């Protein structure tokens, strides 16, 4: 079998994707953030507390006739931007872009935080990181990746997120017609839960490429790209006028700016990030300060190769035996 769904921005900026998805039987539509990140598929819900509630879509397990109570089981993640959420658990049919999924785990949101009431576009969280990270407690649950592997004809998925712009989500299969030239194939360690893998290097603009390892992780779930710092300030550097503020919270330049493009290594190949794809846009509404999309991972532990670097790439997570990931030129 194979799925194919189209993923879109929430906004004009790209702050995030959202993915169509089915859920129970007859279907219920949510939109969810396909979060190679985490590992828990999580809706809002008809138990969601209601003042937490703010326009979303709800999954309402008691008119789906296939919907079944997980009894005893619970859940609750917080995610890297300090949100959070947590409650019950449901096996359901979840079907993406024609992929069927029976007795999948769906996590009924009994209380979200505050960012995600605020967010009317999205709907939940569909994780494709690695099960070991999925949080249900006592007894841990499967990704729909994880579920549907078997019955795929080939044991991968693929992000293709567009700039301003609708892209794909793939499973089970690798569409030779998204990309140009070939894909470069990267090692990958599944030791954090998650797809990460090592750079080889970068490039600012068209400045000489500095080979240099950088581990990180390929995360469809955060918005930006966060690097190491001295890579990060050699960026900058090269904006005039860029500075990191503490009081905004990361690098800002002057709206008026043309930004340089970026590379990261995958091996022997270049993927080259356009400028216009580190542009956030104002840091408050008419501000000239703008926001970057290249920040400082030394907070977070991790370099996360984000929405801002998976963009520009068609991206092959390969659930193989041995996992490894993909990235082409596109």
């Amino acid at each position: 079998s194979t799925g194919s769904a189209t993923t879109t921005p929430i906004d004009s900026l790209d702050d995030a994707y959202i993915t169509p998805v089915q859920i129970g039987t007859p279907a219920q539509t949510l939109n969810l953030d396909f979060d190679t990140g985490s590992s828990d598929l999580w809706v809002f819900s008809s138990e969601t507390t209601a003042s937490e509630v703010d326009g979303q879509t709800i999954y309402t397990p008691s008119k789906s006739t296939t919907a079944k109570l997980l009894s005893g089981a619970t859940w609750s993640i917080s995610y890297g931007d300090g949100s959070s959420s947590s409650g019950d658990v449901y096996t359901d049919t979840v079907s993406v872009g024609g992929l069927t999924v029976t007795g999948q785990a769906v996590e009924s949101a009994k209380k979200v935080s505050s960012s995600f009431t605020e967010d009317s576009t999205i709907d939940g969280l569909l994780g494709l990181a690695f099960s070991t990270l999925n949080t249900v407690s006592p007894t841990q649950q499967k990704t729909f990746f994880d579920n549907a592997k078997a019955s795929l004809d080939s044991p991968v998925f693929t992000a293709d997120l567009g700039y301003h712009a609708p892209g794909t989500y793939n499973f089970g299969f690798i569409d030779t017609t998204a990309y140009t030239g070939s894909i470069t194939y990267t090692a990958v360690s599944t030791k954090q839960g998650f797809w990460e893998w090592t750079s080889t290097g970068y490039a600012v603009g068209s400045g000489t490429f500095k080979s240099t390892s950088i581990d990180g992780i390929a995360d469809t779930g955060t918005t930006l790209l966060y690097l190491p710092a001295t890579v990060v300030s050699a960026y900058w550097a090269q904006v005039s006028g860029a500075k990191s503020s503490s009081s905004v919270g990361g690098y800002v330049f002057p709206c008026s700016a043309t930004l340089p493009s970026f590379t990261f290594g995958v091996g022997s190949a270049r993927i080259v990030i356009p400028g216009d794809y580190i542009d956030f846009g104002p840091i408050s509404t008419g501000s000239s300060s703008c926001f970057g999309g290249i920040q400082s991972s030394a907070g977070i532990g991790i370099n996360i190769f984000g929405d801002v670097a998976l963009k520009a790439a068609f991206v092959v997570f390969n659930g193989a035996t041995t996992p490894t990931l993909g990235f082409a030129s596109k």
